[PDB]
């Protein structure tokens, strides 16, 4: 339903009514463009209004993943992209410079299509834009931003993590491992977006996962429960004690904690060749 | 030096060394196989030792998008996907049916294989399982995951923006409207998604991006700057004092806040219309 622009790594996805000449609205924040949609229906009558979905949002959709270094925050490949994606698109809809309106963060790609592609713009309007670089006081409003994701995302972060560590009652050799930064900067980029994937996609979607202790006897000649000999009192424990209650099933205790695989290698392959090999 | 099965809507990479029966290593949290390279040096004389990365994680790589519905936290795609990677790597790599350890998250993942793949399992261990579906007070576990994940991904980001829209002097209208839930679980989970990726990959990179005013007096007559007439005190507007200061490019007064276009589409639209129509 949707009028689509294909472009290096997107497909961009935008809104588009009315006759006349065009007027592409760019959004902030929300990243999406049926935000304006109200107020195209205003100016139908006077544009061909242009209503952007960016393209890390909403229909439009990526070809490839950004790139790593996006996350950094001094990158400037996102807001770059975002101002080619909409000059590109007033080329693709007109031969002459266009109307552009940007809010928020919508209105600094604005100023990105103004500075980088001037040629595509006929009139410009920056509604109420955050940006400080050029401010007398830029540090002040930069370390706040920096500060606010900092302690939502790593602060945030750190805590719940200690808080599960706790409610699950871990080792603390093993929150130590599981909680330690990685030594290189890009390994520890890589180490929160993998935190965050577990927190978001994995950690209670496996947790409350669709296994029944009919499911272990059914098989029960085939399990062998481990518990890790430096990782008592735990919760992980407490499950394997209860299979092995209500099923009969083998625990074998095993070198190490939690992470004993990696903490005492050697005594945990011992105990799976007797085991097994 | 990896080796690589190529599977439905990703390319899975994996560890191999040694020699005799297959054995496979589930990874828990940290998704990737590495952290059983030790181990294997240790097994690799009575079995060929596999150590996976599964999909999401390390060196494997998606080749089409999660599903949208994997942020919700009873999906059951990704531990299912995680599952049948497994039995296709254990027949790939095998004709007799296979050794598995998994541990933690990756012991569910090494339980779901043994429910619905029981056809590739020789034996199986569980390490230290947090799973607690089956459990008596399955609930509490259940309820205390999702407080923690919650508290994260949502929580600390509705805190964080109400002191960050305080540092910003936001506009109650605004504040207000940019935080109103929507009226949907999957909606919300959207929602928060969305700030938290315009928290990362968007405020600090945008707001810091390379204008200078220089940049707007090539153009001072191409540029209105507009301030929305009930956010007054907020520190876009701010902002545009700060250029028309400097530039002498002229602000214009709109109706509404920071979301005037969609406050208040008609005055937005009459004022848009005076400047450009
Ligand atoms: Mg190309
Ligand atoms: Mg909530
Ligand atoms: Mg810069
Ligand atoms: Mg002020
Ligand atoms: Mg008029
Ligand atoms: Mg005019």
């Amino acid at each position: 339903g949707m009028e689509t622009l294909e472009l290096q790594g997107a497909k961009l996805r935008y809104h588009q009514v009315g006759q006349g000449p065009v007027l592409i609205f760019i959004p902030g924040a929300n990243g999406t463009g049926d935000i304006f949609l109200p107020l195209a229906e205003q100016l139908k009558d006077h544009f061909t209004v242009v209503a952007v979905d960016r393209r890390d949002y909403g229909e439009s959709e990526l070809t490839e993943p950004l790139p790593d270094s996006a996350s950094n925050p001094d990158s400037d490949y996102r807001v770059k992209r975002d101002a080619q994606d909409i000059a590109e698109l007033a080329k693709s809809l007109s031969d002459e410079p266009v109307y552009i309106l940007g809010s928020s963060s919508g209105s600094i790609v604005a100023m990105h299509v103004l500075k980088d592609y001037p040629e595509v713009v006929k009139k410009i309007a920056f509604h109420e834009p955050p940006i400080n670089t050029f401010l007398p006081d830029s540090t002040y409003w930069k370390d706040k931003n920096d500060d606010i994701v900092h302690q939502i995302l790593t602060e945030g972060l750190e805590k719940g993590m200690k808080t599960f560590g706790e409610t699950l009652n871990i080792a603390p050799i093993d929150a130590k491992m599981m909680s330690q930064p990685a030594d290189t900067e890009e390994g520890r980029i890589e180490q929160y977006k993998r935190t965050m994937f577990w927190l978001e996609f994995e950690i209670r979607q496996y947790t409350h996962s669709n296994i029944t202790l009919d499911d272990f006897t059914k098989y029960s000649d085939k399990i062998t429960l481990l518990n890790g000999t430096d990782s008592r009192g735990s919760f992980p424990q407490d499950v394997n004690f209860y299979i092995n209650k209500e099923t009969g099933i083998p625990i074998v205790d095993i070198p190490g904690g939690h992470l004993g695989y990696i903490q005492k290698p050697e005594g945990f392959a011992d105990v799976l060749l007797n085991m097994w090999g």
